[PDB]
């Protein structure tokens, strides 16, 4: 059941204007690595992360993802009157209510035929979106669909910052606000559309998930406390991806030798190398941007590809492995070609 009449017509991100340096960080971080005995640069020497992108102070999920949609649409050559479903997925959503994908859609103007909702899903929730409209698309309900993800980071960096300047941090909780410090700002819009209407545009085939729900619990996160189990996410999210590739071999064919780029979502250096390592991947192959960059949740998968796009670096007929293992634990593998 892969996709047979989808393409992605438009692809564009937004870099988040403001750097944060680790250097800056480690500086408020000085006294506790003290306090708890660590030497260790523990974001630049062993997370590879040097910097990361934040937007002006007040700026929503919401106005990023709309900035990325309006270089999308320039991008697919078409008008916001055409697009007939608006997907959000991103994980900063500006309230409960109403969705982030109603804001978006408000704020370019799309006509009272465009369904429009949120979906969530970790770092894998654009995927989702993106099989959720070829769905629609290969159906025929509707013509050209935006999916679109607007990350920030800012709140995380202001309030993990600022427990910090807390006495009472113990070893176990800095560790988990380490992690909250990989993160970064960033946003991605794509159009997709029904191939008919865009011919030589690349190509969406679907792909395929497996999930590990029994191991839900290896991680918790709210804006107010993160939990994390990394010895088995690692593990498990390793053990999980080996079960993906075996459905993508079954399904996509895919091979060591047919892939032409991996673009993953990453959570590490050091885990990313662990990965490309386990399966013999070239690394060569796998755009990364964590260092300047870090994490940027669901967004980061269609970031890497827009900016492969942006540099020349995909020909047509190229293979494209997007993946990502989220909490969850889900692992999603699709095929884009070129």
């Amino acid at each position: 059941m892969l996709f047979q009449n989808v393409s992605i017509a438009g692809l564009a991100h937004v870099d988040a204007p403001h750097t944060l340096t680790s250097k800056e960080i480690n500086g408020r971080l000085q006294p506790t690595y003290d306090r708890l005995g660590i030497k260790t640069d523990v974001l630049g020497d062993v997370a590879g992360i040097h910097a990361r992108r934040l937007w002006d102070q007040d700026v929503q999920a919401s106005d990023a993802a709309t900035q990325a949609a309006r270089k999308a649409l320039i991008d697919a050559g078409i008008g916001i009157e055409k697009i007939g479903l608006l997907v959000n997925t991103s994980v900063s959503r500006d309230y409960l209510e109403p969705s982030t994908a109603s804001i978006v859609s408000g704020n370019l103007g799309v006509g009272d035929h465009c369904v429009t909702f949120d979906v969530a899903n970790a770092c894998l929730a654009f995927i989702n979106g993106m099989d959720i409209a070829a769905r629609m698309l290969e159906r025929g309900e509707i013509d050209y669909a935006l999916v679109v993800d607007g990350e920030t980071a800012n709140l995380v960096y202001e309030k993990t910052l600022e427990r910090m300047t807390s006495p009472d941090v113990t070893e176990e909780e800095f560790r988990n606000e380490l992690a909250a410090l990989t993160l970064g700002c960033g946003a991605a819009a794509m159009v997709m559309a029904r191939t008919e209407l865009v011919p030589d545009a690349p190509r969406y085939k679907g792909g395929v998930t497996r999930s590990a729900t029994e191991w839900n619990k290896l991680c918790r996160g709210n804006l107010d406390r993160m939990v994390t189990d990394t010895r088995l996410l690692l593990i498990e999210g390793i053990k999980l991806a080996q079960k993906t590739f075996l459905a993508a071999r079954q399904v996509l064919g895919w091979a060591v030798d047919e892939l032409d780029q991996f673009v993953i979502h990453q959570v590490s250096r050091p885990h990313t190398a662990a990965f490309v390592k386990s399966f013999g991947i070239d690394p060569a192959k796998v755009m990364t941007i964590f260092g300047e960059h870090g994490n940027i949740g669901p967004a980061s998968v269609p970031i890497v590809l827009s900016k492969l796009k942006e540099l020349g670096r995909l020909k047509k007929g190229d293979r494209i492995a997007l993946l990502g293992i989220g909490s969850g634990l889900n692992c999603s593998m699709a095929e884009v070609v070129w």
